């Protein structure tokens, strides 16, 4: 609870949220992510990857570029403060990281970066 | 132009046109549509279906269960008046339709059932 979140991302192409605040005293914060839903990854894979505003775009344009076998994010990439695993119907992941990775006053993004699925699937974080 | 249309959907989730006028003059209509970009059929696949506007949320339900292989459509819905194979980029596909199946004053929507792409992929179509 409280330093941690539920998403879901669906077949319908979307987050069960659009906003997650991080509060300023979580020491780490946990990102838990799930699929319901039916269909496989190959054509409607998720993952939750975070970054700032200003760079979601290149995350998003390079990420398409490395393709499925790289769950569709360029390794190592550092412009991603934590990301889960693409994953497909009926599978799980989470990830924790560090609060002290997020400063205030910058807006951050979540979002997918299978195509396409980042015009919906997007959203703020913010560290109050 | 003369009783058909060149259309085209791209790795954005978009085709380049939203509303489709046939011309009551017409025997038959062709719509031509061809996809641009470089992502495959299973990540951005794109068809063309027509139906009425009432029976489109039944095309996109149904055809999302008839999974990849059936190229996203129940076969031989009866709600489909035309439609183009599931097509990735690179690749063409056309569908010529008699015009007598369209009827004065029913509205008509074409979209592409692949996964979540139809909130996205979708137009008006109109017998004038
Ligand atoms: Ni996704
Ligand atoms: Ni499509």
């Amino acid at each position: 609870a409280e330093c941690s979140v539920d998403i879901q991302g669906n077949d319908q192409m979307q987050f069960n949220t659009n906003a997650i605040t991080v509060d300023k005293s979580c020491k780490q914060f946990t990102v838990n992510l799930s699929h319901p839903g039916n269909l496989p990854k190959n054509v409607m894979g998720h993952n939750m990857v975070l970054s700032t505003a200003a760079d979601m775009q290149g995350v998003v344009t390079d990420g398409m570029a490395s393709g499925l076998d790289k769950d569709y994010l360029k390794p190592d990439d550092s412009r991603v403060i934590a990301h889960t695993k693409l994953i497909g119907s009926g599978e799980k992941d989470s990830v924790t990281f560090d609060v002290s990775k997020l400063k205030e006053g910058e807006q951050y993004m979540f979002f997918c970066t299978f195509p396409g699925h980042s015009a919906l699937m997007k959203g703020t974080l913010t560290l109050k």
